[PDB]
């Protein structure tokens, strides 16, 4: 006990890498609801 292990480095690339891509994720559902709405009038 009382070893105080660091999560550290590049670990926060993959929780970071997270967040982009759902932002990602996010903006394709975007590009096809309004790419669809363009084809209905």
């Amino acid at each position: 006990k009382k070893n105080s292990y660091s999560y550290g480095w590049s670990f926060y690339f993959g929780a970071l890498s997270f967040i982009i891509a759902e932002m990602v994720g996010v903006l394709a559902v975007h590009m096809f609801i309004d790419r669809h709405k363009q084809l209905t009038g």
